[PDB]
C-alpha cells in the first residue's frame, strides 16, 4: 500500500535538511507521500507552536502513518514545546536532533517519541561578524558532504525506510519508533566501507565533525571578546572543511577499489543494493 | 515594519533549498517572517497543486506579502500549474527555477509573474542504478558549495532583500518583482571577488555546473542503453564535484588576500558588508 | 616493407601537436619513415596553401602512402583550400580536426577525405589582453594531459597505425580512410579504463574540454567588450586547467589498480599491450 | 619590414616542440614568417641530413635571415651532422637542445652558430616496458607546463625576439646569435615572478625536471634488469609530474597577488607587457 | 658569557624531541652550550630515575644555568620521579610535557618547577596492531609540522630564549621558570601570521590535533576490542595527518603574502625577526 | 637476554633523530635498554669529544653490547674525532650519517665501525635569513614523513634489530657491523610496497630528497650574494616539502590496496609483520 508522513521543519540542520528526500531520491517511491512545513531558520517556542499546529492542522485530511520533527537543539525552548505537542496528538512522532539532545534523551521515551540524535552535525560558528548567508551555505556544504559520504545519512535512511515498512503493515507501536544516536562509532557496526582505510577516514572526519560543536558553542556562548570569537567561530568552520576533505577521501578510495555502496529504492519503496559500478542494482 | 512570505517547495533544487534561509542567516531578523511549505521531492501536478493550495490556504490568515514558488523545470506540468494557480491569486509571486524555465520566461511575464533562473542549478543523474540517497546528497554538497561560493546565492539574497523593501512600502508591483537569469556570465556585473583570479575561476565552476545539466538529461531521458547512461549520469557527478572544487578554489584566494565579501543581516533586517575578516560588518 | 606518411602542421590543434610522434613514441620504429611540413600557427589561405604545396613537393620524392593535414577547423578559408588541395592530388590525405570542422563532414566524405575530429580538442582563448605566449604553452599543457590520461591519444593512434598497415599493402582506398569524431562518448565503446570511475572521470574531463570551446568562442568573437571577454577567455582556461586535474585523477586511479593500460611500439611495428606494472608488454 | 626563419625539427624536446609558436601565439604577426620542417621524432644521421636538406632545399625560395634546429641531444650522431650542414650554409643558425649539449658547447661557438640548452628539458624514461603513446604524451604535457609556468619558455621568445629583430636590420652577425644555458639558476636573473615563494618554487620545479634526466638515462642505458630499469625510468615520470605541480603553485601564487606577467606581441611584433589581469597589454 | 643547560627526553613527545634543536637551529649560536641526556622512549621509574642521575652526575662538572626534563605524562610515575629528583636538586628545573600533566601543575609549582604544558602534543595510537616503527614516524612528522606551522615551537623558542638572557646573568629565580599551558587559544595572542585566515586555519589544525589526544586514549586504554580499536587509533592518526595540511596551508598563505615570520638566533644569541623574503632579519 | 646499547647524537640528521625510537616504537619492548646522550646541534671537535667522553664515561658500569654515533658528515672534524675515540675502544660502533660520509667510507672500515649512510638525509638550507627554529623544525617534518613513508626508516630498523639479536648472544664481531649506503635505489629490492606506482612514487621521493643536499650545500657554501643563496636554500626546502608529498601519495595507494606493510615489535623484541589492517601481526 501507500504510507505518508508529515515533516516539520524549524530551524537548520544537516539532517532536518536533507531527512525527507533521502527517502526518495529520484522521486519515483509509488508506496509514500510527504508533506513538509515549517518556519524555516526561526525556531523560538513561538513559531515552533505554530508550526507543530500547521503539521496538525493538515495531518487532519492528510492521517500521517508518523510525523518527524527536525531541527538543532531539542532540548532547547522552541524545540522542547514541539516535543510536547508531538507527544500528545494520535500521531507517532519522530524528533531529530544534534549533539545537545541527550540531555533531554531520558524524556523523549517519556513522551513516547523516536529520536534520531546526530552528534556530528554540529552547530555552525554563528556570529554576525562571520556568518552571513554565504559562509552559511558553504558551511551546510561541507557538512553534506560530510554526512552522506561517510554513511551517517545510510543510517537515517535505513531507520526511515524501516519504518515507512512497519507503517504499510498498519500498526505503528513505540517500539517501532527508532531511538538513535549517531557518532563516529557508529560506523564500527556498519559494513558501509570496504576499504577499511575508508572507514578509519570517514571516522575521523566525523570525530572533526562533533568536535565542531564545542568550538562553535564556545565562540558563540562563551568568548564575548570581539578579537577572540570571530577567529574561533571561524575555525570551527575551517575544521569542517577538513572533515568534508576527509569524507571525500574515504569515498574516493572506495572508487578506486569499485566498491562504492549504493542503496537507491525500487519504485515500490523497496531498498535495493550494489558495490560494483556497472553491477545493475541488486 | 514587518515583511512576510511564503516559500513552496516542490521538488529539488540547491536554489530553492536554501532561498529561504539565505534572508535570516542567523534567525536574528525581527523585520520578517516566513512560512515554508512543499511536497519534498514529488513535483506531478497533483502534488504541486496541493502545496500551492497549502500554501494559498494559510496565506488568508498568515497575509504574505509575496510567494515564492520553487523547484526544477517551471516549464513542467506541476510547475504550470502552480505558475497559473499563484498568477490568479491576489499574491505577488515569484518563481524560482533552473535552466529549463527559459523556455516559459516570456510567459511567466505575461501571468505577471517574477522569476530568478539559475542555469548553473543542473538536475542530477536520476537513474535508479546510480542515485541513491547518499549519492543524491553528496551532488547538492557540491552543487551548493558552488552556488554559495560562487557568488550565485548573493544574487538571490539581494534580489529577495530589495523585494522585502518594498514589501515594507506597502507596495509590490510588476516592476517590484525579480525577473533574473543567472548564470556564468553574471559575475561580470558585479564586484564579488576582489582578486580577478578568484572571479574566472567562480566563472568556470559556473559554466561547468551549467554543463552538467546536458550530460544529466542525456542519460536520463535520452540515452536508453544500460551499459552508457549509467557511466553518463556518474560523469555527470564527477563534473559537479570538480566544479565545487574550483569554487574552493576561487575562495581560498579570497582569503589570502584577506578580501572575502560577508554581506550579513542587521537584526532590523539591514544589510551590512565588510570584506576584512577582522573588520565589523558596515 | 617501410610505410612512409607527411603531416602537414598549419595553425594550433593538440592532437596535431601530438599525432605523428604517437606513432613513433620511443623512435625505434623501423617500419616508417615520416615528413613533417607546415607554417608554424599561421593559417592563413597563403601559408596554408605554400605548405601543402611542400608537401607535395616531397612527396613527389618521398612517396607517401597517405598525408595528413592537421590544424584547427578545417572548415576555415585555410583549411578548405588545403582541404581541396589534397583531395585534387594523387595522394591519399587524412584531415586531423576539432568540432568546429563537423559542418563540412559530409564535404569531407564527397571530396573522399579521411578526418578524426577532435570535440575536446577547443580553441584557447585568443584575445592578446589574456593569452600570451606563457599561457598558451600553458594551456597546450592542460590539453594534453585531457587528451592523453582519458585516452583520445590512443583512438588516434589505433586508427592510424591500422592505416599504416593498411598502406603496406600498396592500395589506400576511401573506405580505409579514417572518419572518426571523438568526444566524450567515445570512451563508452572502449575498455581504455579497467577501473569504472577512472572511466567517467575521464569522461567527465571530455565533457568539461569539449565545453572550453564555446566559452573561447564567445570571448573571441561575439563579445567585444574589454571588461567581459578578458574574464571570459580566462575562464575557459580555468575549466581545461580542471579538466587536465580530472584526467590525471582518472589515470592515478588505474595506478592504485595497477592496471594502466600501455600499448607501445615493437622496434617492427606491432603495437604490444599490458596492464601491470612489470609485465611486459605483448 | 618582414623577418623570415625556418624550423628543423628532429627527435623531440619540450623546447623544441614549442620553439616556433612561441613567437607568434595568436598568429597575427605580420612581422615574420616561418616555415616547419622534419623527420618526426627520428633523429639517427640519415634521418637528419635528409631533414636539414630539406630545410636548405626550400630557404633557397623562402631566403631565411635564420635557421633554428631543434632536438634533443645536439651532441649526438644525427644532431652532430645537423650542427655540420648549418655551419656550413649562407644562413645563420641556431641550435635548440638539452643538457647532454654542453659537451659540444665550445665546438658549437666554433661552427659559428648559436644555441639554446635548456637543462630542465630532461629525457623521458624511453623504454619499451613503460613509454607507450599515451605515456609519452602526459609526459610532454608534464614538461610543457614546467618549462612554461616557471617562465623558462619566456627565455626563449626573448631570444628569439631580439634575433628576430636583428633581422630586420639585415645583419645577423655571429655576435648577434644566441648563446645560452638555461638552468634552476636562470630564474634568479629575472623579474619573472613578483612573489618571492613563486620563484622559490619555479626554481625547485626546474632543478627537479633537471634531475629527471639523470634518472631517465640511468634505466635507459645503465641499469640493464628489466625489474629494476621499469621502476626507474617510471619514478623519473613521477618526479616530473610534481615538477608541473611545483610550477602551476608558483602560478597559482601569482594570480593571488594578481601579477602574472604576461608578455604577448603586438600585431607589428613588438613584445607588450603587464602585470594587473585586467591592465591592458603595454 | 655562555648559557649552560642540560635537557633529559624519557619517553617522546613531538616538542621534547625539538626543544632544544629550537633554541640553535643553526648551531653556530657562540652563547649557549647544551648536553643532551635520556633512556630513549623508555619512561618507567627504574629508567627516568637512571636518566634524572645521569643528568644530575653531569651537572656536577658541567654546572648548568638550568635542567630540563620532556616527555609525556608529567604525572605518570616516571615523569613523577625525575620532577621529585629535579625539585630536590639546586638546579632550576622546566618540565616539557602534554595535556596530563595539568593533573600535576599544582605539585610542580608547589615543587618550584617551571613547565610549558603543549596540549596539541597528542599521544599517538600506541597499540601494536597499528603502530610500527614507520606508522611512529610518520605521525611525528605529521605533528611536528602541526607545531612548527601553527607556531607553538615559537612559543616555547621564545620562553626557553628568556629563561637563556636570565642564567646568563645567574638570576633564575622560581618566578623566572615559565608556567605555560599552551593550545589553540595561544595563537589568538601571537603576531604570527599577517593573514588572518592562516590563525584560523592554524588554531583548527591546533584543535584538531589536541582532539587526536583523546581518540588515541580511547583506542589504548578503554576500548578493549580489537575490532574496534584499531580503527580508533588509526582515525587518530587520520586527524593528525589533516591537522597537518591545515597548517601547510596556513604556512603557504602566509607565503602568497610574502609575509613568513622568522625569527633567527644572531651569533650572539639576539633573536632576530623579519617578515618579507629579500628582507634581513633584526 | 637484554641488549644494551648507546645512542651519540651530536649535530641533526633526519635518521639520527629516530633511531634509538625506530627500535621501540611503543617502549613496551623487555629485550632492550638504551641510553641517549649528545651536545644537541653543536658538532664541532670540542662538543663531539665531550660527547663521546659522555658515553664511554656511562659504557663503565652501564656494558652497553654496542655504540652509535649519528649526525652530519661523517668527515667532517668533530665527527672523525667520534670515530676515532670510537674505533679506539672495546666497544662495537656503527656511524649512523648522511652522503658526504662516503669520503671516509675506507677510513671507517680500516677503523672497524659499521656504517649507515643515510643520502637522501638531505643537509638544511642553513642559511641565517632563511632559517629560523620554526622553518628547521617544518624541513624536518617533511624529511622525516619521507625517510618514513618510503621505508628507509624500515631499512635502518632491520639493521639495527639483527643487530641486537647478535648482542644478546655476546657475539658482535666487525664483520656483524653494517655497512650500508642507502638511497632511491634501495627500494628496489625491499617489499616495501605492494603496489608498484607506490615503490615508483617512494623512489621519486629519495632522488628529489638527495638532490636537496646539492642545493643547500650551493646556497650555504658555494654561493656568496644575498641576493642569490636565500632563495636558492629556500627552493631547496621547497623540494623536500614536494618529496614528501610523493612519500604520502606513495603510502596511500598502498592504503587503497589493503596492503600497508607494519612490521611492529613484540614484547620480546621479535619483528613482527602484517600488510591488512585487520590483520594481526606475526
Ligand atoms: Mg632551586
Ligand atoms: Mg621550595
Ligand atoms: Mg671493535
Ligand atoms: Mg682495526
Amino acid at each position: 500500500t501507500v504510507a505518508k508522513a508529515i515533516f516539520i521543519k524549524c530551524g537548520n540542520l544537516g539532517t532536518s535538511m536533507m531527512m525527507d528526500m533521502l527517502l526518495d531520491e529520484r522521486a519515483d517511491r509509488e508506496d509514500v507521500e510527504f508533506r513538509v512545513v515549517g518556519t524555516s531558520v526561526k525556531m523560538d517556542p513561538e513559531c515552533v507552536e505554530a508550526a507543530v499546529e500547521m503539521a496538525l492542522d493538515i495531518a487532519e485530511d492528510f492521517e500521517p502513518d508518523f510525523i518527524v520533527y527536525g531541527g538543532p537543539n531539542p532540548a532547547a525552548p522552541g524545540p522542547s514545546k514541539a516535543r510536547e505537542m508531538l507527544a500528545d496528538s494520535e500521531y507517532p512522532a519522530v524528533i531529530i536532533g544534534d549533539a545537545p539532545g541527550l540531555k533531554v534523551k531520558d524524556e523523549m521515551e517519556e513522551q513516547g517519541l523516536g529520536y534520531i540524535l546526530v552528534k556530528p552535525d554540529a552547530m555552525l560558528g554563528a556570529r554576525r561578524e562571520f556568518l552571513d548567508p554565504v559562509e552559511m551555505a558553504i558551511y551546510n556544504a561541507d557538512l553534506m558532504k560530510v554526512l552522506a559520504a561517510t554513511g551517517v545519512f545510510r543510517v537515517v535512511q535505513e531507520a526511515f525506510d524501516e519504518l515507512i515498512e512497519k507503517a504499510k503493515e498498519d500498526e505503528i507501536s513505540e517500539n517501532d519508533l527508532p531511538k538513535l544516536v549517531i557518532d563516529r562509532n557508529t560506523l564500527l557496526e556498519r559494513e558501509e566501507f570496504e576499504n577499511p582505510y575508508a572507514m578509519v577516514k570517514a571516522m575521523a572526519a566525523l570525530e572533526i565533525a562533533e568536535n565542531v560543536a564545542d568550538v562553535s558553542v564556545e565562540g558563540c556562548f562563551v568568548e564575548q571578546d570581539k578579537e577572540r570569537y570571530v577567529p574561533i567561530v571561524a575555525s570551527a568552520h575551517e575544521m569542517m572543511r577538513k572533515a568534508a576533505e576527509l569524507a571525500d577521501e574515504a569515498r574516493e578510495l572506495e572508487k578506486s577499489n569499485d566498491a562504492v555502496l549504493r542503496t537507491p529504492h525500487a519504485p515500490d519503496g523497496k531498498v535495493l543494493s550494489k558495490r560494483k559500478f556497472m553491477e545493475d542494482p541488486e
